[PDB]
């Protein structure tokens, strides 16, 4: 994320939704997590929950790291489906980036 697309990014990794945070322009979190995390263990991120857990946890310390959260890449949009909860729980906490 500096030079391709600083921002936190949300894409969905084959059956599971990933949930990735990489700073922007001025700097966040460069990780998090998804279904090949391991809090979830074996197969678990394909509900936004897991993902959500720690996809939220490094979300958090992700808004934190810079000043303020990420935006999602693309995949995430305003939230309602399903990677919204990714670019979510970084948006309730505070979208800002």
């Amino acid at each position: 994320g500096t030079t391709e697309r600083p921002r936190l990014s949300v894409f969905r990794s084959n059956k599971h939704i990933y949930a990735q945070i990489i700073d922007d322009t001025k700097s966040a979190t460069i990780v998090s997590a998804s279904t090949l995390d391991k809090e979830f263990g074996l197969d678990s991120t394909n509900n936004i929950e897991a993902a959500k857990k720690v996809g939220e946890l490094v979300a958090k310390r992700a808004l934190e790291k810079g000043i303020k959260q990420v935006v999602f890449d693309r995949g995430g949009y305003l939230y309602h489906g399903r990677v919204k909860a990714l670019a979510d729980a970084a948006r309730e906490a505070g979208l800002e980036f």
